[PDB]
């Protein structure tokens, strides 16, 4: 089979690389992006690693008509959106117009409104739209769905816990555009409890949590995309929360940068030239491609649920641990891009071998917890993202 | 008896405003006060401020202090008795040259090699060259000289302790150009002990010291200009060290700023435009003139000496405390610019009423500890910087 991937960033290189590891399913792989240089670089690494050749194209993902012509040129079975989060709606519309299947990952106050509003159109066109096929959201959605059907009768509470304990060996550096980092630590927290959404102050709710294979880490309450999906799609939920770890090193740096004005979004005039501080910060901080080679450590993402099984109390903790350096030696990217990009390729496999389909019974726009997670989880294990359970 | 005189001041910054204001408080000495700078805006701001405070009128002139002939023409126009250099620190060598060419007396506030090389020329011209008439150097040099002749026969140890305990009410802000700040915390430390100069790691030697009217503050060992002159001019010195306070808040910011590359001095390309990181930091941070109105707190600068007076161990602590808000209410600047500029005006007064003179072999280029500090100290008390002695 043949698939079209739009995006050649850190997460996009994992999808292309891992796709090249499964050449029994993905016969022809085509990559398109605004930056042609990044595409050929991904082509080279895969060629250097003996995974075959990839097709390379340039495309403006803000232009639906250019995307439609691109899709019609290669006639792919599914299009993977690993590009910018503002181009998700023009890529979704192109998939609709061209009657091709759609997957997105890494979409970064977010709402599912406009992506979900394509359901009726996607249904009437007999195609599938899988939203958030990353890790959080994505595999975490599968973890909750996998526990609804194999480990619980009723789920009362859910806590999603994201921990990155990697060391890039630099004093300070980000793996994403600094605006991501700014968003994480400056936005109000939001969680769901007893039919209401509760908003908090930025990093107002702290807690220490024991992450398997890592240790105890300071975990702060944040809002995440997946909460919206899960709260709406899992009935009977009494509490839903998302937690991410932040070290005191990192938090102090961010508060100092905020105090000098280096986290600014509005531009300011310097030497007759308008500059955006956070954008200057991106130029200063090391290029994330060079951080991958040196980064060491582990990540832990998973869900901790309390529910009821056979009218007896149960608590479940499904989680995955990923080793930054192990990812770099396998594909050449770090664990944040690996945990986000491997599910995307697994979702693509599930559509190309017809496990996940829009044919017959149902079609439309779905989150991963609405689909058959059994073959997805088995595929995640085979491709390098095995999970661990802690049941009590 | 004393004659009224004309003074030419080159510089209209924080220190330059204090010097101009303080000269306008002493109209028995300074009949004409002329201010010159590249920025007429800053000069006119000082002019208005003084008029609002009933301190008189001043003369304002535009000049590029890198142009010796432009400086010479200004001196010849006004024929001032002394020229006070509170301008940019690389322009002192051109201002000294103009003073030489016009046979006029020179004062500045901030190695001494190239500045000391004017000694022969200045002697031949029968003019005076007073270097470092700020607080440190300046009053601290005076403190050591004043203790050398009134409190000690031999001075064994000298520790200069500079403390700024003011709160500018901002999360983070600097009182000068960020390159100063970078030098302060990134340069190796240097001190003198038993005839040798010792180099240290940046902020390697810390110590807690209780500064009168402030409290205990973390003091770090640094190098300072004055050590050069003082070690050479104070006979019998066994140790000479300079200490400055740094809060953990400030230090934490500097360590973070240095880690992202925001303390960089080499240019980097950003969006096809070559940028100097630290210069961008100066644009971001509050303009230091806007901090004076909000600053509260105190400063403590002084010298701590242990020596010998008629074969008995003695220790002395001469120091000055200054209130930021009290300074702003008087002249409109904060205490860091107040402690630096008031000595400069006093040094100008010592030259205009002839306490400090070039007549009768008294000429050449000097540091404050090489001069008659007794009327200098009396003037510092009168002008707003009284000191405290503790034995």
């Amino acid at each position: 089979h043949t698939v079209l991937q739009i995006g050649a960033g850190g997460v996009g290189s994992v999808v292309a690389h891992k796709m090249g590891m499964n050449r029994d399913v993905f016969k022809n792989i085509i990559l398109a992006s605004r930056s042609l240089d990044k595409c050929y670089a991904i082509k080279e690494s895969m060629l250097k690693k003996g995974l075959g050749e990839i097709g390379v194209e340039q495309v403006d993902a803000d232009d639906t008509q250019a995307l439609v012509a691109l899709i019609q040129k290669y006639k792919p079975k599914v299009v993977i959106n690993v590009a910018l989060p503002y181009q998700d709606l023009t890529i979704m519309q192109a998939c609709l117009e061209t009657k091709t299947h759609y997957i997105d990952t890494a979409n970064y106050k977010f709402e599912y409104k406009e992506q979900w509003a394509f359901d009726r159109a996607y249904k009437e066109a007999r195609i599938l739209g899988v939203l958030g096929a990353g890790f959080d959201p994505g595999v975490t959605n599968a973890y909750v769905a996998h526990a609804q059907r194999h480990h619980f009768d009723t789920i009362h509470t859910l806590d999603i816990l994201d921990c990155n304990a990697g060391d890039h060996k630099r004093p300070f550096a980000t793996n994403f555009n600094p605006e991501i980092n700014l968003r994480e630590v400056s936005s109000k927290g939001r969680y769901y409890e007893n039919g209401k959404w509760i908003e908090t102050k930025p990093l107002e709710i702290k807690q220490v949590w024991a992450y398997p294979q890592i240790g105890e880490m300071d975990s702060y309450l944040l809002y995440h995309e997946e909460l919206e999906s899960l709260v709406k799609n899992i009935k009977g939920l009494r509490r839903a929360r998302f937690f991410m770890t932040f070290s005191q090193n990192y938090l102090t740096h961010m508060k100092c940068l905020e105090n000098v004005g280096m986290l600014g979004i509005k531009e300011i005039e310097h030497q007759g030239v308008k500059i955006v501080p956070i954008q200057f910060l991106k130029t200063l901080l090391p290029d994330p491609a060079t951080l991958a080679k040196d980064t060491t450590g582990k990540t832990n993402i998973g869900c901790y649920m309390t529910g009821i099984k056979n009218n007896q109390d149960k608590t479940l903790y499904i989680y995955n641990v990923c080793d930054h350096k192990k990812c770099y030696e396998e594909v050449g990217s770090q664990a944040i891009s690996y945990t986000t990009g491997v599910p995307a390729m697994c979702a693509a496999k599930m559509i190309c071998n017809d496990t996940w389909s829009a044919d017959h019974f149902r079609a439309g726009v779905f989150n991963i917890e609405e689909l058959n997670t059994d073959p997805f989880m088995e595929e995640l294990i085979k491709q390098g993202l095995p999970y661990e359970v802690i049941e009590r």
